[PDB]
């Protein structure tokens, strides 16, 4: 019942590695908001129609009120209604081309609680529809301090997985793939430092070697991942590796095999999908997660832009199998 | 008016670099409700006695209800009334000792936005008090997704100053430690990965060097502070260096005379105070905050434990002064 299974069983139903990241700015919002009060508020009238809405934990009744309702009466729960109604409306807009969703806890946080309030139910939500989670958050601290990200990520969003900075050591993975009370297992992906690769002379003449020293992070990682026995609970910790880092993508997949890769970085105005996936191509390819965030999120028609994403990840996974 | 002027002003008033750590767990929390119950409330009735309680942003009228009021008719709020009144109990205690206070955003996310209204709270009473703030947070992310951060810490909190983890690339300090929009400029604190010792042999054997390595990094953040122009507008970016990296320590205060380090570690049961303070001993001994959390927070008479503490450094500092 892990993350690993969850992904396999996703994978054979939609077949598909697209991640969606969720990752809604002020600006979003506030569009959002105003082609609503424009547009007669279709898509949160679409939103509203959908059952799980019902479901989640953070005042319900003010979601479930009227667009018209919460302007004259709750002045107040607007910014709250416009930001949580907006990721509902991708959500609804793109789900069946997702492998998982990713969010990065950065959006969430800046304006206080109330973002978090939102964050709860968007993970809410996609819980209710089980879809595959990774909450973006690069957690990092001292094993005793890390243990209460554990709660919120695992416990209180009920997230499958999180990124991880494990810079200062690789045993903070333990309070955070595991709960030795509770007997539970977590996954995770740890960020690796990836070169230029035109910034590799400059390395060599300061005596640093990147690669050694992001291989030997790597493997202490998988080893944490043996010692608390993840792999047999249907667990992981994989990497994030930048979608532009074809040398260290490739390194990795080769000299680590099986190991799990989330890959972000491929956007409109950059990235060659063909090449990262390709450089981290797995047959089980759940193994190679590509995210895709703002070129679905503010294009003015998300599920149109979703599904372009998924036609070409479609054709390369194509082209990969036939190998 | 920087960060840096904030902290020499300070330190000519309670002459002390003791930095405390307000780092609430759910024992604690608890451990409060339950003694105030037992007392008659008298902590939270000396905290309601205070004038600033009346300025922070949050449910204030709440706050200001009676305790035993708030059980019998808000038993809703309860938790968010004790764990913001903890706080309050802990500051009013130990602040004429704290040369800062360095607030985890751990301790304050893993209940959901509550945490987060008592964390804003936290940093509104300690900001009407004028006591300078690091709030711990180790951020790490893109340049674009940084911001979010910044806008949370510095224009939210209003916090003195974060700590940061610069692993993936010095380059996110742009857009933390300066804002173009708005010209202005905020002090960061970043993380230095330092040794066992013991384990140096096996970083030769494995071709690392982690001692190059952090001093590359060192140098790098210093250049950031120096062209993000943070010294002329009285901020900085300094380091945090364990407390018990004695060699780290006295490398970085002799080969970077004049930056500043924030040392955690110091605990009851261990950490030599002397022998950290003195490694990074500056005459501007604000460029040297030591960090106590637990041993205060924990201990059944915080402000003893924060005298104690504080007489403790004052001793070192004499010794120091004396050379």
């Amino acid at each position: 019942m892990g993350f690993k299974v969850k992904l396999e069983k996703r994978r054979n139903a939609i077949n598909t590695c697209l991640c969606i990241g969720l990752d809604p700015d002020e600006k979003d919002i506030e569009n959002f908001m105003k082609n609503e009060k424009e547009n007669n508020y279709n898509n949160i009238k679409k939103n509203l129609k959908e059952k799980y809405i019902n479901n989640v934990s953070i005042k319900k009744d003010i979601l479930l009120k009227a667009p018209d309702n919460i302007i004259r009466e709750e002045k107040s729960e607007e910014f709250f209604y416009f930001f949580n109604h907006f990721c509902f409306y991708i959500i609804n807009e793109t789900n069946k081309y997702a492998l998982t969703f990713k969010m990065n806890f950065a959006f969430y946080i800046p304006y206080g609680s109330v973002g978090i309030d939102v964050l709860k139910n968007v993970f809410d939500y996609l819980y209710e529809l089980n879809i595959p989670t990774i909450l973006d958050m690069k957690i990092n601290d001292i094993g005793n301090t890390v243990k209460n990200y554990r709660k919120f990520i695992f416990e209180y969003l009920k997230s499958d997985s999180c990124t991880v900075n494990i810079y200062m050591g690789t045993n903070m993975l333990k309070d955070i793939c595991y709960d030795e009370e509770k007997n539970k297992y977590y996954s995770a992906f740890v960020l690796v430092k990836t070169t230029n690769p035109d910034s590799a002379i400059f390395q060599k003449n300061l005596s640093l070697d990147n690669k050694q020293a992001y291989v030997i992070m790597a493997q202490e990682a998988l080893n944490m991942s043996s010692y608390l026995n993840l792999e047999q609970n249907n667990e992981f910790i994989g990497f994030v590796v930048g979608a532009n880092s074809y040398d260290e993508m490739n390194y990795i997949r080769t000299y680590f095999p099986n190991c799990y890769i989330l890959s972000p970085g491929i956007g409109a105005q950059n990235g060659d999908l063909h090449k990262t996936l390709t450089n981290g191509y797995h047959k089980s390819y759940e193994k190679i997660l590509i995210n895709i965030g703002r070129a679905i999120t503010k294009n003015p028609y998300p599920q149109k832009a979703a599904q372009m994403y998924y036609d070409q990840i479609n054709a390369i996974l194509k082209q990969n199998m036939e190998s």
